[PDB]
C-alpha cells in the first residue's frame, strides 16, 4: 500500500527521467529541423515534446508522496521546492561537475573538461541565486 | 575517442540530470504560480532555460556516439525521426506495459492505469512520427 520502497517507486523515477530526456531530445531535434527548413517536422517535434511535459509532470505528481528524485527531499511548496533545488545544485557544483571535469581531462578530452568546469560555475550561480530567493520568500 | 570512455558515461548521466532539472524547475514554477510567488516562478523559469542550454550542449557532444535514449545516430531530421520512432516503440511495447503490470501486482491500480494511458500515448507518438518520416523530403 506504501509507494515508498516499492518497485513502482523506482519505475516512476526511471519513467520521469526518460520523459524529461524525451522533451529535451525532441526540442533539440526541432532545432535541427528548423535549420534544415523542415518546418512541419519541427512543429511535430514541438507538439510531441508538450506531451512529454505532461507525462513527466504526472510522474512527478505521484512522486510527491516519496520525495524529489534529485534529492530525496519533500516537495510541493515554494519553500520546499527552493530547498530541494538548492541541495541539488550544491551537489552538482561542488561534487558532480568538478569530478566529471577531472575524469575528462584525465582521458584527454580537454574541451569537454572545460565544458564541465563552465557548468560547475553555472550551477554555483544557480545555487546562490536560489538561496537568495529562499531568504527573500514571504509565505 | 569518446565511445566507451568514462566521459561518454558522464555526458549521458549529466544529460539525464539536466533534462530532469528543467522538468522539475518548470513543475516548481507552476506551484509558485498558484501560490502567487511570481518572482520565484520567474526565477525557476529563467534557471530552467539555463538547464536547456546545458542539456543541449551535452547532446551536441553525444552526436559523436549516438542518441542517449536509443544508441542510434542523430543529427539530420531523417535520423532524428528514426531514433524517435525506435524510442517510442520501446516505450509502448516494453517499458510502460511492464511498469503497468508491476504497479498492478503491487496494488497501485491508479498508477497502473496511468502507465497504460502513457503506453497508448507513446504508441500514438510512434505512429505519428512514422507518418512524418514517410512524408519526409530531404
Ligand atoms: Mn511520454
Ligand atoms: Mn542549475
Ligand atoms: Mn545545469
Ligand atoms: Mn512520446
Amino acid at each position: 500500500a506504501q509507494l515508498k520502497g516499492s518497485k513502482t517507486e523506482e519505475n516512476l523515477k526511471y519513467a520521469f527521467a526518460g520523459e524529461s530526456q524525451a522533451n529535451r531530445r525532441y526540442l533539440y531535434f526541432a532545432s535541427k529541423a528548423d535549420v534544415e527548413g523542415q518546418n512541419d517536422i519541427a512543429a511535430l517535434f514541438r507538439s510531441t515534446a508538450e506531451g512529454e511535459t505532461g507525462h513527466a509532470h504526472g510522474h512527478l505528481e505521484y512522486l510527491e508522496a516519496v520525495g524529489d528524485p534529485a534529492t530525496g527531499l519533500p516537495f510541493g511548496t515554494s519553500r520546499q521546492n527552493l530547498q530541494s533545488a538548492i541541495a541539488g545544485e550544491t551537489h552538482e557544483y561542488t561534487d558532480m561537475y568538478p569530478g566529471m571535469a577531472k575524469t575528462a581531462r584525465d582521458e584527454g578530452f580537454e574541451e569537454i573538461a572545460n565544458w564541465f568546469e563552465t557548468l560547475a560555475k553555472a550551477e554555483r550561480s544557480h545555487a546562490n541565486r536560489y538561496t537568495k530567493a529562499l531568504d527573500g520568500l514571504v509565505d
